[PDB]
């Protein structure tokens, strides 16, 4: 955020200039990321195997 | 100015010839110059006071 702040009147004193500020911006990342497995069986037990 | 002078009356006498003279001109110039002044006051000031 951005600060404001109180200034008053003078053509030459170090207060009455307005101050400087700023607004500033950061970068957030969706980074896709594989999950997995593998599950290895027997050509013969899913031939023998009653359900699928 | 040019000058006048008196002649005399000869075919070989130098009084006899007319002299020449001569007329001159000189410049004079305007130039011109600036005068100038800045006069600087608040925003507030001209907003607040009861004059233009």
């Amino acid at each position: 955020l951005p600060e404001a702040d109180w200034v008053g009147e003078s053509a030459t004193d170090p207060e009455g200039v307005i101050k400087t500020s700023k607004v500033t911006w950061a970068n957030r990342t969706l980074v896709a990321e594989e999950v997995a497995v593998i599950i290895p069986v027997p050509e013969a037990v899913i031939d023998d195997a009653t359900v699928e």
